[PDB]
């Protein structure tokens, strides 16, 4: 039997495969990315995050864009494979609120903050 | 008759019925929510609003999710109960317009001011 | 034979055809526009940008109008005249991936360097 020293990597090596895992990022991955980093994104955000904000300019821009790729693959989604998540269950009502739940804590904090902030500042 | 001095303070008193109106926030206005702050919301920004919009920001973070929160729920709506408003009539095409006009006035403004000051600042 | 002059200019001038073209922005390209922008918007953009991204708040606010407006023009769409772009065909898998590649030299790049930002500014 092959102990299997090295000779996995060796072929492994000649087929690689890490090339898939790369490409799949937009090939596969494309969409659970946008997820994915929104948790990687938020560990770190969470340690520290007081920049300019000048990012979300950038993704408010391109997010014009999104709105007609993004929602042409959404409207076309449910027409196409139709395989949204499985967590659905909790009503459609619901779903609005699931989200406002995790922020409700925050936003009805910083948004007095900010706002009060527009008193001077 | 009963006069009624104060006897259905008592009898709603143990019903704790303004409990229902709490969870009916998410557990039903979940959606009006969104919307009906929007006007709250505005009352106050229109009287003074100049932070640093960071606020945004988590906003914008958790926008992210939501794509997938709220997109999960209207890409579902139109399949599940599918009962959208009922000012629908002005067509499809102007809906876009009928955001633009009231912005109109504001961007076309606005947003040369602010793209103005990317000379200095 | 008419060497048309200017004759056509009067009776155009009559017709003040100009003004059908005002009234097509929101009352025809009202969709094509928020892109027909994005594209003239960045070209100023590209060669300078540095504002308080104050802009983004009146989007962000009002944008939570266009998700009651817009989605509800979408979602309809589809159950409209639904006319989606003929690009479509990299599945819509990619049609994620298609945005992410424009910024994902931008993002990866910006997102680090604004995130370093926070830990001093």
């Amino acid at each position: 039997a092959n102990n299997t020293t090295g000779f996995t990597r060796i072929i492994k090596a000649a087929g690689y495969s890490w090339k898939g895992l790369r490409a799949a990022w937009i090939n596969e991955a494309a969409f659970r990315q946008e997820g994915v980093a929104v948790l990687l994104a938020v560990v770190i955000a969470c340690w520290l995050d007081v920049d300019a904000i000048t990012r979300v300019l950038l993704i408010s821009s391109v997010m014009l864009v999104m709105i007609v790729e993004i929602l042409n693959s959404a409207i076309e989604a449910v027409v196409d494979r139709i395989g949204s998540e499985y967590h659905e269950l909790s009503g459609r009502a619901k779903d609005m609120g699931s989200a406002a739940v995790l922020i409700a804590i925050i936003v009805a904090v910083i948004t007095w903050c900010i706002l009060l902030w527009s008193h001077f500042g």
